[PDB]
């Protein structure tokens, strides 16, 4: 089969997420068909630099022949087996284990879903029984922030703040708010860093008041935005979000889907900015993407309050899947036993920072370089002395996009800000490689920007 | 490692599906180890006769180590990669060609997740932005059915029509309307089920009518009611839906996540019922469970609107998933290539449908003995002269479920329903054996009734 035979068949039969098909289709679809460590190979027999780790989910990298074995195995003892009929399995209860030996105390109980948008989905569910349980049936209301993402249910879609989701499907769903996002570079004004944390964790705080308190539910956010550009709280956000969450006794979830499972150095997102959530979704980097398996992970007080309700009517046919809970097994005990998530703490994560500093800091159009373990980010600018964005943000970081999808680099604009997150595993040769390409792609950037 | 260890680990860290936590801690998990065919063993050595296929989704049976092969390889290969970035991967392109040829005419496009319950909050996306790129932004709301099931995210629990859903969570959404079911043995008063049939299927107009057509953007079912207890629809159902969504410009979906790949005989059930949708949903017997995977069909009128309208804000990570496709690759081509689907139509199905009717009709608490293909049940009932039900619709069927779990035997209950679902590769002598044993638990679940008064 040629790239040709695999493209016309893609613009026939398959519809892709988040994509306009008939410009999909004209331009056609680059076929990926390799992977191994940080490293890519298209139809073409390109060798590409996966600085995105598939979509922020393949933490441990390409080519663990150890998990596909642990699936082989699973998959020929059980496949399937239900956990709806008064029913599990061992692979389910090993994983349900291994993850409270990983996860905060007072996070025993674990929920399994097939996907971060269907953790989100429970985790909805689960608050709103949680406050029936406790006789307080008006307090539904999630509150979520613009620029948020919390998946593509109807239910995460609402949490979400993309207007642009919003718009197809008639939504936000009754019982959602949305605050402004704690970007500084935008909204911080003459303000500190710092002093633009409290000012924007305050917003949660008029947003309670405005619904009232009696009405509200949960905050939800991801520690830091992945899918809204890498937007990375000032340090005094968190800890005043949380103030303002117990003193309006409103549940605080962090959205783990992209920070979970070591991407910031800590285990959890949560825990690098000192927050402690009621719940967790979980997704991605739990099996590194190798299989398809998310979590909501429940805290003693919530768990307490499920539970004292019977039965909670809610769940997928898939939900502790065999082949998965093996396959996520493996990844969280190799991201443990072979000290992935440590070398993100102490080796990698403080490299990447650095470096990525480094190379970016100089070029007079971007701006807001930022980043914590192996995330990292900056945004192009216009203007760096009035920090002016590029008017139509989203235009200029597509031509950049392109520019290093060209050279074989695989990092994403969202808007005009550019992002990264490559495998943990990523060398600090290989993380000089990234650098050296994406700073010629640069280059190319500045000078196409003035040739027009 | 011991049924003991792995009970106190399952009680102390997973919170299941659908189940009260404290009641199944307090009775203690019970533990599935290992398939073969159409047969489990628990921790404890049973041999379990599985008339359930997993959850009506193992559909070539436990036991596929080429299923095994092809995940390994894939894995090796390229175990994940997305098809946001303007790309896709060889797996995902080779499934969605081999799905063409076997879906009909019509469906050419697929829309991947990783589960029914996405399927249909995909599909509902879709409804609702094909009716605004048609400029009727008010066409919004889904009509679905009392006791329907359509999965268990927000959007899918919300059509469903099961209120103990409904209550937890604030369901249903706004645009979300139910009508009656279909459940002749209930609401067909004095009529034949044809006749009930074309009443039962009117509900639908009169609903359209009391909301309004210009709001109404789609009617969803199950071709037949899966969770809610097999409820097969009379024959002149499905075309009079049919009628009334075309005389009113609503769209027509089938939620084929249980009917799908070969469980009627036909690949998809509302070819045996003979109506043609706009789009279809699908998850379980798409990969007979062995990876989740779901899709949504797209038929052509609804992949022009989806596609004149550009960006589609909708999408999974794990959409086109590479490994779960390879694995549904292969559970495809053998349900063709080995013949297991028409082996349902042709010898398998027909087999179960008379034995099932043989074995339970006799009985004098059973009745509305139903089934089509490899899906059968029959209704518990108090008094089969007067086709009176049990009050507290459950209790009955508990008793009887337990009664066949006790005996190594896995079928379900459905309030006082009794649901048979086993893999299609069942032959007919494992048919025999399994009905031999449920006749067996039948008689001891009347010995009981009449025991206990
Ligand atoms: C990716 C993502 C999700 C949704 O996960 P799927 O597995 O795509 O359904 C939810 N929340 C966050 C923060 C994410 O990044
Ligand atoms: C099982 C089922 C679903 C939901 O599928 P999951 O894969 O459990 O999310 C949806 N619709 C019907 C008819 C089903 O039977």
């Amino acid at each position: 089969r040629t790239t040709s035979q695999w493209r016309e068949l893609d613009a026939a039969h398959h519809l892709h997420p988040f994509t306009d098909t008939a410009s999909l289709n004209q331009a056609g679809a680059r076929v990926m068909t390799r992977g191994e460590g940080v490293y890519l190979w298209d139809s073409e027999g390109n060798k590409i630099i996966d600085g995105m780790a598939g979509l922020c989910c393949v933490n441990v990298g390409y080519g663990r022949k150890d998990f596909a074995e642990a699936a082989r195995r699973q998959m020929e003892e059980l496949p399937f087996y239900n956990t709806f009929f008064k029913t599990t399995h061992p692979a389910v209860v090993e994983l349900s284990s291994l993850l409270a030996e990983v996860t905060p105390a007072g996070f025993d109980r674990v929920f399994y879903t097939n996907s971060g948008s269907e953790s989100v989905d429970t985790m909805i569910r689960m608050v709103r029984r949680y406050w029936d349980v406790q006789g307080k049936p008006e307090k539904k209301t999630l509150i979520g922030r613009w620029n948020g993402y919390h998946g593509s249910t109807i239910g995460g879609a609402s949490l979400g703040g993309m207007k642009y989701m919003h718009e197809q499907g008639d939504l936000p769903i009754p019982g959602m708010a949305h605050i402004e996002q704690p970007w500084w570079y935008k909204h911080g004004k003459d303000m500190t860093p710092d002093e633009f944390g409290v000012v924007a964790a305050r917003w949660l705080e008029e947003k309670i008041l405005e619904i009232g308190a009696d009405k509200v539910a949960a905050f939800v956010g991801e520690p830091i935005q992945g899918a809204g550009g890498v937007i990375v709280p000032p340090a005094t956000y968190w800890p005043e979000i949380e103030r303002i969450c117990r003193k309006y006794d409103v549940l605080l979830v962090a959205d783990e889907v992209i920070c979970g499972f070591g991407r910031t150095g800590e285990w959890f997102g949560h825990q690098h900015f000192g927050f402690q959530p009621d719940l967790f979704t979980a997704a991605k980097g739990l099996s590194s993407g190798y299989l398809p398996i998310g979590a909501v992970f429940v805290g003693k007080r919530v768990a307490e309050g499920l539970i004292a309700g019977g039965d909670f009517n809610h769940g997928f046919t898939y939900s502790g899947h065999p082949v998965c809970a093996a396959v996520a097994h493996a990844n969280v005990a190799a991201l443990r036993d072979e000290g992935i998530v440590q070398r993100v703490k102490d080796d990698i994560g403080p490299y990447m920072q650095k470096r990525w500093r480094e190379t970016f800091s100089r070029f007079e159009h971007v701006d807001d370089v930022r980043g914590v373990g192996m995330v990292q980010a900056f945004t192009l600018v216009k203007n760096k002395a009035k920090r002016e964005l590029f008017p139509d943000f989203g235009e200029i970081g597509t031509l950049c996009r392109d520019i290093f999808f060209r050279n074989n680099l695989i990092m994403r604009a969202c808007g005009d800000h550019i992002v990264s997150a490559p495998p943990l595993v990523m060398t600090r040769a290989e993380v000089d490689e990234m650098l050296a390409v994406a700073e010629r792609c640069l280059e190319e950037f500045e000078q196409t920007l003035k040739a027009r």
